């Protein structure tokens, strides 16, 4: 799997996928995305753009913000999930809240490699 990749399996959720409220949208969406095995991620945010929107940040889409940080122009829609408690053991329960934010991703040669944090 290239870091691309991994970006785009772990961040990258477009269309949103549907579900019948926030903590259901994260409980799904921490496992079909591969993130609650060995263990249980503690946060995450699904950014509901493009590969396309998101990669525009790493160049004419963004703006420099340190090291390889890059802030985005654009506010996005997210989805952030947090994990219930402090355990990496599953099961892996989860809280969600939702919000539209610019967000700090780190890029690697004009390609988002990870996410940072939303501004």
């Amino acid at each position: 799997e290239t870091r691309y990749e991994k970006f785009l399996r772990q961040h990258v959720d477009y269309p949103r996928t549907a579900a019948p409220d926030t903590r259901t949208y994260c409980n799904q969406m921490m496992q079909r995305r591969g993130m609650t095995l060995p263990v249980c991620k503690f946060t995450n945010t699904f950014v509901h753009a493009s590969a396309a929107s998101i990669t525009t940040i790493c160049g004419p889409g963004g703006a420099p913000a340190g090291g390889n940080l890059r802030d985005s122009t654009a506010s996005f829609a997210l989805t952030t999930c947090r994990l219930q408690g402090g355990s990496q053991r599953p099961p892996c329960n989860y809280n969600g809240g939702t919000s539209t934010q610019r967000i700090r991703i780190a890029c690697d040669g004009g390609l988002p490699v990870h996410y940072d944090r939303a501004i």
